[PDB]
């Protein structure tokens, strides 16, 4: 699997469990085609999101539902969603890893790409 | 002004100047209408980004053209753009300050609410 | 003043007020000196926190309260302090802006140097 | 073990490798006994950095010795050093892991503990 995710919870020091998100394509006219979706097991991940053959080059945006997650928990949230929008290169298995500190005001997130 | 910004380099340790971004507001249906663009200045802020008057409560995005910073400083960026969606609630004069903390793999952002 | 600081709460987003902070410089045997104290106020900054007759080149530690600071929102914090420390240069009257991003468990910091 | 890291790189995207760092137990005078040292590898990780036995709850200072990684990037670094200071309760085997995002200028940190 070559996209990945890890959502920690800076407010309670523990992986962010059941956050949803939506993963999208850039198409040639500028819209977005939805690819996967999922929602996060309580270790912050959701394995085998997408497989190497839904994950050509191209630009790809990953959208998690922070709000809701927020909500859930008491708090009241600043942001909507957290985007992450980033430019795909899979060629020689390269494998991306999206990380994401979450706090009810603030996120953090990087990127871990392989070679 | 209802909404500023304030952007720094976490790699050189100055604010981030030179900074393109764009504000736009959601649509009942859905979609994305722009109200302003502008550019930082030196100090890693934009003065006048809009006015109340076109500050309504909704929900707003500033996406911020962060690959392009990170092409003029000379290091290889991962992001495409760094989108801030939040929902606003501007009745009684609040202000939100957008920060903003960059590399080139990573941002942090919060937000000052008054 | 050579020395400042900028704190901002993540989780209500506000600047961080009541913020205890102590400032040290590390002496040539590898410990460290007291120079100043402070607490900062309602926008999470200290005026005028030492001279730059204090502040000749060296390495230096600010020291501040997270663990008291959480406490008294009603967090549970994981941190027992935040420490930042760095090697200073003011020849040409160098400035040194500590920002600092609080979470319960969690921070970031970083600096902004004139 | 109870103790672990994870170190990242926000310039490169890549784990934090050959990162030195020091483990110390915070003692009654309020002075530090040095109880573990190693250096990260190539996932920005050190694997059984300390036994139990050697993590009786207290106060603990891990300091990563982050400017010499950014002299050896060929960057400018800001700090020193970036300390992590906590008090562990370290009863039913509760577990400990220090996050780690490091630029030549800034870190974050954040921790995830178990239950
Ligand atoms: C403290 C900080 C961080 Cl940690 C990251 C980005 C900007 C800032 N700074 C500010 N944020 C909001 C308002 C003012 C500032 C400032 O630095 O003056
Ligand atoms: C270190 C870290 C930070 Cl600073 C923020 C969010 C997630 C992480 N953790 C990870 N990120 C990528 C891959 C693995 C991890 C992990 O913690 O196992």
């Amino acid at each position: 699997c070559p996209l990945m995710v890890k959502i920690l919870d800076a407010v309670k020091g523990t992986p962010a469990g059941s956050v949803a998100l939506k993963v999208s394509q850039k198409t040639a006219d500028g819209g977005w085609t939805q690819i996967a979706t999922g929602v996060t097991d309580a270790t912050g991940e959701i394995h085998n999101l997408i497989t190497e053959q839904q994950f050509p080059a191209g630009v790809y945006r990953v959208e998690f539902d922070t709000k809701a997650y927020w909500t859930n928990q008491g708090s009241t949230p600043f942001h909507e969603v957290a985007e992450v929008v980033f430019d795909a290169h899979p060629e020689g298995h390269r494998h991306y890893t999206l990380a994401l500190l979450l706090s009810p005001f603030s996120y953090t997130t990087t990127a871990v790409v392989s070679s």
